[PDB]
Order: C-alpha cells, then structure tokens, then sequence
C-alpha cells in the first residue's frame, strides 16, 4: 500500500462539528453486505473531525486501503481531519487491547510503556497517515483481565497516556496530530484527566439521551445530578472551554433498549423528512448550549454519523422496521447543526463595534477570547497594561470578569460605570439555558448572583475622575492611590466601605484626598464618600481565652462572657449598639461616612444557632450556656457556628477555684481482647460517639468486654452511657468494672485465654437506672480491663452500650508507680525491717508521692521524680 503524504490544511477554528463513522457501514468494509451503502469519503466539509470508530471490520478488509489512499486525501482536501478512535484498554494491555496484547514486546516497565506509546501512535495514527488519536474512556472500554476490571491496567494506562502525549498533541513532538479524549465520566470519575489533560487538544463528553442532557435524578433529594453544567464545571478544572465538545447520537439500526437515545426527531408517517429536520431536537439544543462561565465551548459531535437523517423509532408505538433499513445518508442533520453554531451570536467575532480602541481590542481578544460569547462568560483576569489604550469604551460588555487590572494607562482620564465591567456592581446571571430540565424538579432557580470584579488601579497618572458610586464595593484594595497623581473628582459613596481610622481603606481614601485638595477647588461635589453600609462579619479570633473565677454561689453566661462581637473586612470590631453609634459618628474631613439609616441590627452578626460545648476536668459534657461556679472545677469551653458543628470557632479554659488538670479518656480506641460481646459493636463502645446509635448492642441481655488500654495511664474516673434518649427502662441497670492485676500467666503468646481465667479486682459495682453514670477511681494503673453489663431483661434483652470511658492521665508504666507505693506502706506501718530514723525518711517520701499522685494539677514528671527517689530508698 502506498500512503499519500499529509495535505496542507487550514487551521481548525470552532465551532467544531465531529462525527463517529462506524466502519462496518462503509461500502468497502464487507463487499458481501450489499446493504452497506455509505462512504466515509462522502462526509461534507461541515464535518471538522471524522472519527474512525472501528468494529467488525476484518483486518484484511479493503476499507483500510480505501481510508488511507482515498478517504483521507478527500477529507483533508476539504479541511476534514480523520481521527482514529481506540478504546481505553488499548493503553493498558490485557483483554482485547490491540497492540498492547503483546506483553512480551511491550512489558509493563518504564521503557516498555514508552515503547507501547510509540507503537500505539505508529499503528493507529501514522500507518494510514491519520490526523490524530481519540482515546475512549468509559466502562465499555475499561482495562480488563479475564473479564475483570483491572486496577493495575488502569494505573498503567495513565502512564501510557502521558507517553502518547509526548509524541502527539499540544505537548508532543508531532503537534500536527491531535490527541483527543472522549469520556462518559464526570471529571472526578475520570482516572486519566488529571494527568492527561495537559496533553490533549480536545475533550469530548458523551451525553447522549435525556439523562446526558438533564443529568441523572437523585431519587431521595429530588434534584438533578451530573447536569451538563456540572459536568462542564468538573472538567473546567483541567481544560479550557474551547476544548470542550458535547455529543449526541443518531439512531442505530436495530438498537436495543439502553441504546435508544431519542436525540434526533422521532419518525412521523405524515412527514418522511422529519429525521433530517433539527429544530428543537436534543442535537440542536447541544449545538446551541454554552457554559454559563468560562467561555464558549469547542463544538459538538455525533455518534453514528452514517445514520444521519434516519428518524428515531417511536417510544410508545407499533414497530417501524423501515427505520432499520440501511440508506445512504446526505448528512443533512450534520450540515444544519454546523450552520446553527456558525450562525450563533456566541461565535460572533469581537470587533471594533465592541472595543474601538484597537490596543484594548487586541488585549481583550488575547486574554478573553476572539468570540463575543466570551465577553458574556469569561471568568478570570483581564490585565490592561498597554499604555497605548486611549479609551476603555466597551468594558461594560464584560459581564462576569473576576479581576480587572488597570496598570500604567497614562491616557485614561475618567473611570465610571460606562467604561467598567457590568459586574463592578452586583448583578445576576442573565444567560438562559437552552436545555430541558427535570419536570420532576421544578428547577428555575432565579439567576445566580455574579461575583463582582476585583479592581486594581495602579499607575493611571492621567486619571482625573474616579466615580465608583453605588456599586456596593466591599473594599478599596487594589487602588494604588499614591500613583493616581492627577485626581480632581472622586466619588466612593453608596458602597460597603469601612472607612474607619486605621483601616487600609481609609489610607487609600486619605491619599486620594491629599491629591485632590492639593489641586484645589474642592467643594462638596468634589470628594464624596458617604452612605457606606459595610458588611458585618464574624470575628476570626476572640479576646478571652482564659478566665480564672472564684468559687461562689452564682451562675454566669459563658456565651455572654466569651463569644460576641462584629467585625468589618478591615478589622474594626464593634461589641454592641453603643459602640456602633460611636463608629457611625466618625468623620473624615468633618464629614460622616457611615449611612445614617444603617442601624445596628442591620450591621451586627447574630449568634442565635451557635452551640456551646462545656467539658469539665472529668470529661463530663454539657451544652449549657449558663455555668454554675458553686462547685470547684476546670472547664474547656468551645463554641460552634451552625455552619460547622465539628469545628469550634473559639475555645477557652475557665478555672473555678484552684485549677484542675483536664483528664483524658484512656479507653478511647481501646482494642477488644475478649468477652462475649459482638466484636463489631464492642469496638463502637470506644470510638468516641456518645450517640453512637449505629446499633451499639452487644448481645442478648448480658454482655462482657475485655479490653486493653491502647496506652495505659493513671485512672481516676470512669463513665458509661445508656442509649441516649432512644430507649428507656431498657437501660443497663447493673454494671461491674474490673482491672487486671499485672499477672500475665506465662503465656504472653495467647493473652486471651489467660485473662478469661485469672482472678481480677473489681474497681466498681454499679447498680442504678441513670441514663449516664460517672464515678471517681483510686489511681488504678491497669492495662487490661473487663466491663460486665446487665439490663435485667429477659434472656433476649439485647443489652446495649453506646460508650464506656476510662478516664485519667497519660503516664507510661503507671502500674509500676502503684506497685512500688503499695509496698511503701506494706513496709512503713511495720517497724524494724530496716527501721531506724530511716523510717521517717521513708514516710516523708511516701506522703509526697500520694500527694503527687492525688494532686489536682497532675504533673507526670513530678511523680516520676517522687517515684524514682522512693525507688532509691529500698536497696538502702
Ligand atoms: C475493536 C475491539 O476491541 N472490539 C471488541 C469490542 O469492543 C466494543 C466495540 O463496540 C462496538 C459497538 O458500539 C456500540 O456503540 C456504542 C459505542 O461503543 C460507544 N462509543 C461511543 C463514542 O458512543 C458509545 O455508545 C454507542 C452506542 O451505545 C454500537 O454501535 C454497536 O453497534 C451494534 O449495535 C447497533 C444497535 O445498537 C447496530 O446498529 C450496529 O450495526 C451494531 O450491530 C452489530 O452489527 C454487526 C455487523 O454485522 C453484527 O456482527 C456480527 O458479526 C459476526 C461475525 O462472524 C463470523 C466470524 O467472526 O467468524 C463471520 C464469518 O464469515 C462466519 N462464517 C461463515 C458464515 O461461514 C462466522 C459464523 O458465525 C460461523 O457460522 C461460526 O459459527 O461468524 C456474525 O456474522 C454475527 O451473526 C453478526 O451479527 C452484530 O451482531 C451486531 N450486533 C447487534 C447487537 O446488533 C457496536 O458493535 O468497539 C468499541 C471501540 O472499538 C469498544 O469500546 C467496545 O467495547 O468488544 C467485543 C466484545 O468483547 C470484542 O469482540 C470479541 O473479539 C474477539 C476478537 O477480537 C480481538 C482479540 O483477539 O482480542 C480484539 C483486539 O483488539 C484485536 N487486535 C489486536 C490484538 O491487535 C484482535 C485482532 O483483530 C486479531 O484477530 C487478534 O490478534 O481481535 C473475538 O472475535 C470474540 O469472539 C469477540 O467476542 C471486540 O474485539
Ligand atoms: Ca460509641
């Protein structure tokens, strides 16, 4: 075969139309199938990308010679690129993986994967001198080994994809060949987009059918999911909008359910041409659809373009087997869809009517895009730093700009709303979607707010008038006032500026005031900044983090003492209405700036649905604002916004009386050793959730858990909870807590049979009916514990235990420090073992360890030193 060499082609410019041509429907595929009558060479010039979608066509078929020698030159001559489509798994190996099936020639190694990528491009692109490669990423094409999805092949395919992108596409050695990805997945479910996106020219999304258009439906929340907008936004993270193309499907002959998309017109007996009409079809909606932000899309594509013109069979209606007949297409749908996009307002070119100043016009086209549709949508930064710009006329056409930077524009004299973006002030989105929505959603959300453009002004040395009045600007940041040396008239009134003393805003205003006054002729019309309504925000930090209070019979409001206040975005704190009026009466050059109608409750934030969490030193937890001080206790207090209930906005330590150390739950995350309780729910006893009704029931009616403290310490308290308010009179009514006495029976390899067989010590026997029980404990230092609970119900009582807490202080080998001390008075209440005056030099050291251990401020290093030096006085 002699393959002709590449034909000069005019560059691709959107809007683009693409088509997947099924090879088995080309005349030359199987000469025996006389019904196969179409030809890929017959595709019209309106088709920019003809995709070779291969199946059923034999390796030896004369189609491949026809493609390379006739079709490609014919299509290239008219500007149509011919793209080879291959499935995802061709990049992975394993089942049905094309070239990659030869795992010995192309091993899964760094050099083997480099070789596979070169082989893939040589075989599927260069062999017939095609114009690019399209990798199809869907479940249909996922890497598989023995009919099983292969995570290993998926990982390999990521590597091979990058290697291909170094050969072709925008980052490749041969930039004259397109590297294209199509996918059914949302971007977060596309395993290859994050690494593959820099290497591709175009991204195609298959969104066939009403569910591609509207998204799926969330049955519970009754909302659309994976909408066209949400799909684009997921990929906007990775590609530009002009790289984005969306796909519909023609009606494939003899299609099953699950392959019926209704993307083109349903047949009608009384109009045999209705399949070639496009108005109102999903296909035309896709042609007209545009993202709401970012920019205009790259175009659209069709699957099965050889079926162009065939009407779709009716959903509910008697069969029409005539639609399954194979007829030669005239590609009328494809021609009309291309013309719909080419004639759309969105793809109108930005010209002199929009920006008369060519220097400005060239800056917008370079940065925003050449199409008028981008003015409506562009979402990033427009930097204007060419000093040749003599006019900003046309900037009002930018509707969604995130940042406008005006730098060094010497010859601009005035700035107001006529030469500024339309979103300098609050605006709502005005673009209307052309897509059908869910009838079962009633979705007409009113016109999302457009975030306002951030404005930077630096070096406009000829700027004489700066009018930003009535735009609800949040700050003046970005205004390099010292550089605006020709200002004569400034209006910043009717915004949201905190212009208080010490703010950054005030300094920019004061710098401009100096400039304007030095010019002279200052009147009441010349420098106006009043009617400000600055937004009141929640303070980031609060002033009170520690409070020592005396023991007294009184209740305090913790929220009133610790959490209040409102700040502006410049840091001006207001406590109360009294403080606010002082702020409201501030003056700049003898003139108040805060709007007089903007009262305190309009400005102040509220702490209505803020929650409080108060934990004492024994880890008892309440959510009460009011705290008694009659009892001597040390508390941790945390406040939670309703917006985040896991994560406090403010924390404070309140000491009542002498300070006590905050204890810890040493049984938190304890490992289950033994007992008869259900192992899954037994673990949930120590996870940390006091309302852990993930079914915390341990057995039928009487349960036991043997557990090991993950890192033992000094135990002084314990607590357990019955199912919080979910049940009553099913409560645990009897409980016994036991500690193991450091006597592992010479079988440390087993440690379960040993504990279920030794003699323990009972640290507490609970009998009662409280929802929650807590109790002090006598400095136990055991690593191994057993809890036994009983709700006194029938043998099918299904006793439950949401949490158990073993509470104390972290101190490794606390077992030793109580073994030694226990013997310290098994030796000092009996005289004359070593007894001399040494006995009272013992007793001063035993009285100092019981004092060190039983101290409210637990200091581990103090006890060690007291423990270590009592240890020294035994051998002597
Ligand atoms: C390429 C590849 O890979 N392939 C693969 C595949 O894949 C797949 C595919 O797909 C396709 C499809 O598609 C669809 O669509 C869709 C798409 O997909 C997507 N995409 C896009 C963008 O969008 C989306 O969606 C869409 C829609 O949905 C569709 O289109 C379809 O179509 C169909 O359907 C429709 C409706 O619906 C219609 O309309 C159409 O038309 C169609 O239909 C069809 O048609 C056809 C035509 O005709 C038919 O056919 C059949 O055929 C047969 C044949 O046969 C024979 C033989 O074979 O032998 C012949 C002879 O002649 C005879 N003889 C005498 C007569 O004497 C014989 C007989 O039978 C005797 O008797 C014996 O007994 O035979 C027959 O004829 C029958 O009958 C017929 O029927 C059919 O049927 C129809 N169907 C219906 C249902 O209707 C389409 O289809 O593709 C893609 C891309 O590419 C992918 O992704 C997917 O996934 O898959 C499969 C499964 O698995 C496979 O298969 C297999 O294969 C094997 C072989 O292979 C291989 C290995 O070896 O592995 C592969 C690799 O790669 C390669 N390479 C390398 C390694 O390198 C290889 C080579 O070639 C060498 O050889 C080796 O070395 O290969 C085996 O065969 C087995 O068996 C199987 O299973 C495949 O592969
Ligand atoms: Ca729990």
């Amino acid at each position: 075969m002699k393959v002709p060499e590449k034909i000069p082609m005019k560059p691709l410019k959107g809007p683009l139309y693409g088509g997947y041509f099924r090879t088995w429907h080309d005349k030359t595929s199987d000469p025996a199938e006389k019904d196969k009558v179409n030809s890929m060479g017959e595709l019209p010039k309106e088709v920019d990308l003809a995709f070779v979608f291969h199946d059923w066509t034999k390796d030896y078929s004369l189609f491949w010679q026809e493609l390379a020698t006739k079709h490609v030159p014919t299509l290239n001559k008219q500007g149509t690129r011919v793209i080879r489509t291959i499935p995802w798994r061709f990049l992975a190996g394993g089942d049905h993986s094309g070239i990659a099936e030869d795992a010995q020639k192309y091993p899964n190694t760094p050099e083997g994967n480099k070789a596979l990528a070169k082989a893939i491009v040589d075989e599927y692109v260069y062999k017939y001198n095609l114009d690019g490669l399209d990798v199809m990423i869907e479940r249909d094409s996922i890497p598989k080994v023995n009919k099983e999805e292969s995570k290993e092949g998926i990982e390999r395919s990521i590597q091979v994809f990058e290697e291909i992108g170094k050969l072709i596409g925008p980052k490749g050695a041969d930039k004259s060949r397109l590297f294209i990805m199509d996918s059914t997945y949302m971007a977060d479910k596309n395993p290859l987009i994050e690494r593959g996106a820099p290497y591709i020219d175009l991204l195609l999304v298959q969104v066939y059918g009403t569910q591609g258009e509207k998204g799926g439906f969330d049955n519970a929340n009754h909302k659309a999911v994976d909408t066209m907008e949400e799909r684009w936004e997921s990929y906007s993270k990775y590609i530009r909008p002009e790289q984005y193309m969306v796909g519909f499907s023609f009606y494939e002959e003899k299609a099953n359910s699950g392959n019926l998309w209704y993307d083109v017109n349903v047949e009608d007996d009384t109009n045999p041409n209705i399949g070639s009409e496009i108005k109102g079809t999903r296909a035309e909606r896709y042609a007209k659809w545009q993202p709401k932000t970012g920019g205009v899309k790259g175009g659209i594509f069709s699957y099965g373009i050889d079926r162009d013109g065939v009407a779709h069979p009716k959903k509910n209606g008697p069969k029409t087997p005539d639609l399954d007949k194979i007829v030669k297409s005239d590609y009328k749908v494809s021609k009309a869809l291309k013309k719909v996009m080419e004639n759309d307002k969105s793809y109108e070119l930005i010209d002199q009517k929009d920006f008369p100043d060519k220097a400005l016009r060239e800056a917008v086209i370079a940065q925003v895009g050449s199409r008028r549709g981008n003015l409506e949508r562009f979402n990033g930064t427009l930097r204007l730093d060419n000093p040749d710009i003599k006019s900003l006329e046309g900037l009002n056409k930018l509707k969604k700009l995130a940042k406008l930077e005006l730098i060094g524009l010497s010859q601009i004299t005035k700035l107001d709303s006529s030469v500024l973006p339309e979103n300098i002030k609050p605006t709502k989105d005005t673009l209307v979607s052309v897509l059908e929505t869910y009838k079962n959603d009633d979705r007409k959300e009113e016109a999302k707010a457009i975030p306002q453009v951030a404005l930077t002004i630096s070096g406009l040395t000829g700027l004489k008038e700066l009018n930003l009045a009535g735009f609800d600007r949040d700050s003046l940041a970005g205004i390099d006032a010292a550089s605006l040396t020709s200002l004569e008239k400034v209006d910043l009134s009717s915004n949201k500026l905190d212009l208080a003393a010490g703010t950054e805003n005030r300094q920019i205003l004061d710098t401009m005031l100096a400039t304007v006054t030095k010019h002279g002729g200052v009147s009441e019309k010349t420098f106006v900044f009043d009617h400000q309504k600055p937004t009141g925000l929640y303070p980031d930090t609060y002033g009170t983090k520690s409070l020592q209070l005396p023991v007294a019979n009184d209740t305090i409001d913790l929220q009133a003492k610790l959490l209040f206040g409102t700040v502006t975005n410049q840091g001006t704190l207001i406590n109360s209405e009294a403080d606010y009026k002082a702020y409201q009466e501030q003056e700049i050059a003898g003139h108040r700036f805060v709007d007089s109608s903007y009262d305190y409750k309009a400005f102040a934030v509220t702490y209505k649905d803020y929650k409080i969490k108060v934990t004492d030193s024994t880890l008892g937890v309440t959510d009460h604002k009011d705290l008694s001080t009659s009892k001597e206790e040390t508390y941790k207090v945390e406040f939670f916004s309703p917006i985040n209930s896991t994560k406090p906005v403010h924390e404070a330590k309140i000491v009542v009386g002498e300070e006590k150390t905050m204890m810890v739950n040493l049984a938190e995350g304890a490992t289950i050793i033994g007992g008869d309780a259900d192992p899954t729910n037994a673990k949930k006893v120590f996870d940390g959730l006091l309302n852990n009704d993930t079914t915390t029931l341990s057995t039928s009616n009487k349960a036991s858990i043997i557990f090991e403290l993950k890192e033992p310490g000094l135990v002084k308290h314990w607590r357990f909870f019955n199912d919080s308010k979910i049940s009553k009179a099913d409560y645990i009514k009897e409980a016994k807590l036991e500690a193991f006495v450091g006597h592992l029976e010479d079988s440390s390899k087993v440690k379960d049979s040993l504990e279920k067989s030794t003699e323990w010590v009972t640290v507490s026997d609970y009998s009662g009916e409280a929802q929650e029980f807590s109790q002090p404990l006598n400095n136990i230092g055991a690593k191994y514990w057993r809890i036994t609970i009983d709700n006194k119900k029938s043998q099918y009582g299904y006793v439950s235990l949401p949490e158990l807490q073993i509470i104390g202080h972290r101190l490794p080998e606390a077992a030793t420090v109580m073994t030694t001390m226990a013997a310290a008075e098994e030796l000092s209440q009996q005289k004359d073992k070593f007894s001399q005056e040494q006995l009272k030099e013992l007793e001063v050291k035993v009285a100092a360890l019981k004092a060190a251990l039983d101290n409210k401020m637990f200091n581990a290093d103090t006890i060690n030193a007291s423990f270590a030096d009592v240890k020294a006085y035994i051998d002597k």
